[PDB]
Parts: C-alpha cells; structure tokens; sequence
C-alpha cells in the first residue's frame, strides 16, 4: 500500500526511490507526514518516537530523493557508523565526517556526492562555514538533530555540546531542523523548540501502545439513551467522558437526550466562538460538566471515557481522538457505536470530489475505518499495523492478547 492511506498522495517517482533504496513498500503515516513536510514546506520538525525505533527513514529519505545532502547530528558514534555502513550497503553514498578524515572526503562532500552526511554535535558547532558553504552549492535538504532532548538543561542527559546548535538556524535559517527524541515531556519539546530556534514547527508524537486504554466496538441499537445507558451509574457517567459525534446535528441530539437525565454536559463544535469553547474546556478540566460532546483540542489528564457515537471519519482522525484519553496513565476506555448506514461509511458523500486522486483516498480511508470497525482481529494490533512498523509492533508487550487490551482478546480468551 505504497500511497493508499495517505494524503496528499506520494507520486509515483517516490514510491520507486523508496522501494528501490530503502526497500520498503510504503511509508507510514507519522514518517510521510515528517517527509512531506520537509520536502514541500521546508519546515521544522519535532518528533518524539516513543519507543525510539522508526526515525531512520524520516531523516535519511528525502535527500536520496531529491539528489541532495542531509547531515544527521548525533552523539551516538557507533550508531553512526552502522547507520553509514548500512546506507552504503544500499548503494546510498553515505559518511561519518569527523576531524580525523582525509580531505578526499572532504572535498568529495564538497562536490556533493555524498547523499547523508553524519557529524557529531562537537564538529558541527567547529564548522558552521563548511555547512553554509554546503548549503549555497548543493543545497541541504535537512538537519537531523538525533537525541535532541539533550539539548535541555532540565533533564536527565544534558550534553554541553548541544548548546551551540542554537547557532544552526541562525547561520542556516532556510534550511529545516528535524528533531528526533523519545521522551513526551512538553517542557522538553519547549525546550527543544526554544533552544534550537525552530520557527514553527510541525510536532508530531507516536510510538505508542498506550495499554491503559481498553478498545470496544458495539453496533447501534438507534436509540440514544439505549445505546448510551451501559455507561451510566442521580445519573452520571463513571468518570469524565468525551462523545465524538460526527455532525452538530447529532451533537445536539446526543446532548439533549443526556441532559433529559440531568447529566452535566456540554457542546464543543467548531460553530461556537473561541471564549465559549474555552469556557467548556476550562469546565471540563475542573470536572463541573462531566461529559464533553465534541465534533472536532480537548486536553484532560483524566478521562476515563472516550465514545464515538458513529463510525469515526478516518484512522488517523480515530487515533488522534481515542488518544486524548487516559493520560494519567489510570484504566480508560474507548469505544465506538456504529451502523453501516453512518455519515462516514456513506460513499454517496464522496461522488461530487472532482480531484481523483483525492476520491480514491477517501475511499479507501472509508474503506479501512470500516474494515477495522467489523473486524474479529485485535484492535490494538491493527492499529499498531497500521502506524507503526514492525519493530514498533514487537516492543509493545503486556497488553496485547489479554482480557484488558480489546474485546476481541476478550472474547478469543472467553469460551468460543
Ligand atoms: C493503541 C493506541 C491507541 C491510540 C494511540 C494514539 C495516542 O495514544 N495518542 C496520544 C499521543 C499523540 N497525541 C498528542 O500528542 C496530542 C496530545 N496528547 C493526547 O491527547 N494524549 C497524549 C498522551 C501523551 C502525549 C500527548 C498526548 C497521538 C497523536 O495523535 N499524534 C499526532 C501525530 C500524527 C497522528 C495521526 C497519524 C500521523 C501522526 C500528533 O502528534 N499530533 C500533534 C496530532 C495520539 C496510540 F498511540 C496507540
Ligand atoms: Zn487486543
């Protein structure tokens, strides 16, 4: 599935570069989204893999596309250097440039035959007019800054050495920084922004198998209050709750058919303005309304209780949603009621697209949002198979396979 499941579409040249130089048959979709984003808007990135693994590609592929050079910043010298014995064993012309390098190399680097070029944080603050002279004659596609959260004072493995990149975008203030780390602290991700000087840059965090969060998909009854009740204990949910509903229409119905049992609720639509959304959000942290029914950034440490009353709209609008949930690390869960005849499985909807391209995506985005939704398989697994590769997949352990990850565990562990 080379470009099915992503948007916009990679050509057809990309998938070729791709399969051909790092032999894979598609990009997944944090890795595309980096790529796309330094490829097409030359901008900064700031990307936490949780589980450290899947970052390679994203720093190493565009500029084997583009015929370039990109330089990777790294403490890690050993790991360099697998990286550059790997790369050339693709055909990839790849170097670790230090002191103690011929000036054959150097001059080769010069020349721009070089495809990835890795330096440590020392020599790359040595030598910023080697750099900026390889920017004005080959042109450098990206900058890498591999554990970047080094670069923070604040925690566990600052390194003295990082301090000076700040100077990068100074003396390179067009080219783009992708920096890679594995910690989800937000002061760190502050941090790493402040200190690198990024200019707003797109932050993406993944890399997750979240194994607090209990995944369910029950089919519609068509009543509201029958299909909401299991999830109320005068009438109030078990904890705080979030109802992703697809339309205002269905908001509003869903919001009125709770509040006929006195529940503490609110509306959170794009329709409102930005001081009543606030306002509900500010409500909703301080736990005076109980349940949040949104049409989509809802942040909350301690929702117990994600449901999407109708089939969700993609997998990566689904992801971002169920996401919000459970992030005290306490038991959550997140289930989806759905029918055939929802908004999102209606392909009628999508007949009046004129950019094929466009049509095709959504089909097959419909296609797939459906395709999980009646599975019998593992609902952690596919949606691990479809984000993560597979070394992601085989770090996740503890969750998968027992009663608390999904109700297809449950039921396989169940008597069948
Ligand atoms: C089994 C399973 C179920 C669900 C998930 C998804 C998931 O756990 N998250 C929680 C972590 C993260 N969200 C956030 O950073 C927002 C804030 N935030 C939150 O709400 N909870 C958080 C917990 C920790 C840190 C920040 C949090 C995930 C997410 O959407 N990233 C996207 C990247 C993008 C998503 C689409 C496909 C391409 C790439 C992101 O970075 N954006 C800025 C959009 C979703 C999963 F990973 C595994
Ligand atoms: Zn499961």
């Amino acid at each position: 599935s080379g470009s099915d499941f992503l948007w916009p579409a990679p050509n057809e040249e990309q998938v070729t570069c791709l399969k051909m130089y790092f032999g894979h048959s598609s990009f997944k979709p944090v890795q595309w989204k980096v790529i796309h984003s330094v490829l097409e808007e030359r901008r900064d990135n700031v990307a936490v893999m949780a589980t450290g693994y899947g970052k390679s590609l994203c720093f190493q592929y565009p500029p084997v596309y583009v015929g370039k050079i990109g330089l990777v910043i790294s403490p890690l010298i050993s790991l360099m250097e697998d990286q550059v014995l790997q790369l050339k064993m693709s055909n990839i012309p790849a170097c670790f440039l230090g002191s103690a390098q011929s000036e054959n190399v150097l001059t080769d680097i010069k020349l721009g035959k070089y495809r990835i070029v890795y330096v440590t944080p020392e020599y790359c603050s040595g030598n910023m007019g080697l750099l900026q002279q390889l920017e004005a004659d080959i042109g450098i596609t990206l900058i890498a800054v591999d554990e970047a959260h080094c670069i923070s004072e604040w925690g566990h493995d600052f390194r003295d050495s990082f301090r000076k990149l700040g100077s990068l975008k100074t003396a390179l203030p067009m080219v783009p920084i992708v920096a890679l780390t594995a910690t989800a602290s937000s002061s760190i991700r502050e941090d790493i922004v402040r200190c690198l000087n990024l200019r707003n840059p797109q932050i993406t965090c993944t890399g997750f198998d979240r194994p607090n969060l209990y995944l369910e998909v029950r089919r519609k009854t068509g009543n509201i209050l029958q299909d909401l009740q299991p999830f109320l204990v005068h009438w109030e949910f078990e904890g705080p709750t979030i109802i992703y509903c697809p339309s205002r229409k269905m908001t509003q119905q869903v919001t009125g058919e709770l509040r006929k049992l006195n529940l503490s609720c609110g509306t959170y639509h794009a329709g409102m303005s930005f001081s009543t959304r606030k306002d509900i959000h500010h409500r909703f942290v301080r736990d005076e309304i109980q349940c949040v029914i949104a049409t989509i950034g809802i942040n909350k440490a301690d929702i117990r209780q994600v449901i999407h009353y109708g089939a969700p709209k993609d997998m990566e609008s689904y992801y971002q949603e169920i996401g919000r949930a459970g992030r005290d690390g306490l038991q959550s869960s997140c289930h989806v009621l759905w029918a055939p005849a929802d908004i999102n499985l209606n392909r009628h909807l999508l007949t009046e697209i004129r950019n094929e391209k466009f049509r095709l995506y959504k089909l097959k985005m419909m296609a797939k949002m459906e395709k999980y939704l009646h599975s019998s398989r593992c609902r952690r697994q596919i949606i691990l198979s479809h984000f993560e590769d597979k070394q992601v997949q085989k770090a996740s352990l503890g969750i998968m396979g027992t009663e608390k990850c999904c109700d297809n565990c449950r039921s396989r562990l169940d008597h069948c």
